[PDB]
């Protein structure tokens, strides 16, 4: 159960930063150029200090290995792109509460970069570090049963993102398995870090309310419907870095929710403003998501190093 | 460009069905267990039917072959969701205005059913049969580049589903490439089939007009902005097939708009009624998606011919 997966690493990393793996195709043959002629060292790397060790299953046999000839290029970009995966990982996990990886990324290669997807989740999963899908998935509810056995059986991840302008109904289908035995948690969308988010999510009302609250406040009313907390579990909210009023409003209106915030760094969301407003003592409850400030930076170790000292200093003062 | 080819297409099958291809693990292995006993009848047909024949580029070798054995699991169930697939497609492309395929059936086997969606896409591009992939698709522009290439140059569907409950700015990256030089078409949820989808839809608003109108609105105001028309490409609207007030609005407030209309059979939703309150003359911009009713039917071709002629039926009336 995550409530307490959360708990136990959140005392043993003493963050609440969330590393964000989305890497795109600049990301990965930067990677490979650099490995190269570095005689591939971050690989090597990865293949002692995976602890025990971890084996991949998809590919396993030649990510172990020399790498691929240039002449398999499909072969080489699969190999450099689990090792880039397993590389942030590795550069990484001392300082991260969790890992959210976005689907989106994984898609442009075809089946290539979901055998990706498959080898990192099975190493968080390895490592026992908290694990998030960015999928923001929305359906009926025969259709997201079949979402669930993908982000639930499959990739074996911690909780999802979820987009509920269909409704609050399609959370008894991704919360919860068919038999009603398996409880799984999941953050909907309800303030987005995109300059326009406000034409939605603000200007629309219900009864003096804006959109954002009235979609938290069903989804709450749902997930106490589903019993998820009992059964160690929660439906949070993905509420932007940037969203300053709203994060306040949402940490006042429900204390005790799980908020997932990206927009630090890139998108330059303001950390200690967010992080000041959507505050909870048990602060693994404001997920502080930092992607390519740190997957882009010219070291990612450094780099999430000082985003963990950070929250650290703006911690003490709260 | 995709408004010429629906028209085109439209002349030809005379309908405006469109077949959702949604297999769930049931529905191969039933096929499976059917072709078996039967002698392989309905691959045997898919190897034959499939013209300028087709060559699957995802297991090409083995999809036109004898079968794998028992033994090769995997194998086996991937010869199977193809076959199935391609089953499908043959026993009613004859009656199809269009394909939509839902990407949730395609992710639950990891890569493999990846692989099966690309050999789908590609054979009903050998076909020249307008496709849609409903993936929902929802994020910040930079990530949505990444869908884009994965559903407009992997895939090469001719469209797309897309859900902006984040803003109508996050079109511009679906929509067009990065040069601005290749324009795309998505369908932007609307007002959707499940029974609880009144609670954002309908109850939230702004200046006395229901969020699916405010949602409609703003869309077509960005679709303007973007030049999709001028292009041959149109951004559309989801609306469910028993959400009869909503398609009335909806057609009346955007005469010249394309509306995918997914409910009819498994969801119970009344053809007749969400037609004639859907119409256009112009019946491509009605797209009445049929799924399980088709492909759980005892009889898909004959299934397909039934819907085929009650659209013809109520076409006529109206
Ligand atoms: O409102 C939202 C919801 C989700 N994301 C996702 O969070 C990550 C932000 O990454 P970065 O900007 O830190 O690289 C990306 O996966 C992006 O799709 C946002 O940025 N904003
Ligand atoms: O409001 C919506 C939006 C999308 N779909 C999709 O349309 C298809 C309906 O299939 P069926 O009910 O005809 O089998 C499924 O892919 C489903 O996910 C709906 O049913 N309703």
């Amino acid at each position: 159960n995550l409530k307490i997966k959360l708990q136990k690493r959140r005392d043993e990393v003493n963050t609440c930063l969330c590393i964000g793996l989305d890497p795109d195709e600049a990301d990965i043959k930067s990677f490979m150029q650099s490995e190269k002629q570095n005689g591939y060292q971050s690989v090597k790397k990865n293949l002692s200090n995976s602890g025990e060790l971890f084996a991949p299953q998809m590919g396993g046999q030649m990510l172990l290995a020399t790498p691929p000839k240039e002449a398999q290029e499909k072969d080489e970009f699969f190999y450099f792109f689990n090792h880039f995966c397993f590389y942030i990982i590795n550069e990484t996990k001392e300082y991260a509460l969790a890992y959210k990886m976005n689907f989106a990324f994984y898609l442009p290669y075809g089946s290539l970069g979901v055998d990706v997807l498959k080898n990192v989740f099975d190493y968080l999963h390895h490592l026992n570090v908290p694990t998030i899908l960015d999928i923001k998935m929305n359906d009926i509810g025969n259709t997201v049963k079949h979402y669930r056995k993908f982000i639930f059986d499959y990739l074996r991840s911690d909780s999802c993102t979820a987009n509920i302008y269909m409704g609050t109904q399609m959370l008894r289908d991704i919360c919860l398995d068919e038999e009603c035995k398996r409880y799984y948690s999941t953050f909907v969308l309800v303030k987005t870090t995109n300059a326009d988010s406000h034409i939605f999510q603000n200007r629309l009302s219900l009864d003096g309310k804006e959109a954002y609250v009235v979609i938290a406040e069903e989804v709450q009313k749902m997930a106490k419907q589903l019993h998820l907390e009992e059964n160690g579990e929660f439906v949070g909210f993905v509420v932007g870095a940037n969203c300053y009023d709203e994060i306040k409003k949402i940490r006042e209106l429900f204390p005790d929710c799980y908020i997932l915030a990206p927009g630090v760094g890139a998108q330059k969301g303001d950390l200690r403003k967010m992080l000041c407003n959507g505050y909870s003592k048990n602060y693994e409850k404001v997920l502080i998501n930092v992607g390519r400030a740190i997957t882009k930076s010219g070291s990612p170790q450094q780099a999430a190093r000082e985003y963990h000292q950070q929250i650290k200093e703006v911690l003490a003062e709260l």
